[PDB]
């Protein structure tokens, strides 16, 4: 969660499902917004900001 510092993967497709998350592709690169619930991470995808789970993503 330094909000901006760091890129993570999406390893999965990921389809939002409540209004504070985000829909990711397998492949994109998002930015990391916000790590510091274990099981949500908070993401910018092309510049959409929300939650996807934290175990769909990795870092680089």
């Amino acid at each position: 969660d330094e909000t901006g510092k760091f890129l993570v993967l999406a390893l999965y497709d990921y389809q939002e499902k409540s209004p504070r998350e985000v829909t990711m592709k397998k492949g994109d690169i998002l930015t990391l917004l916000n790590s510091t619930n274990k099981d949500w991470w908070k993401v910018e995808v092309n510049g959409r900001q929300g939650f996807v789970p934290a175990a769909y993503v990795k870092f680089l």
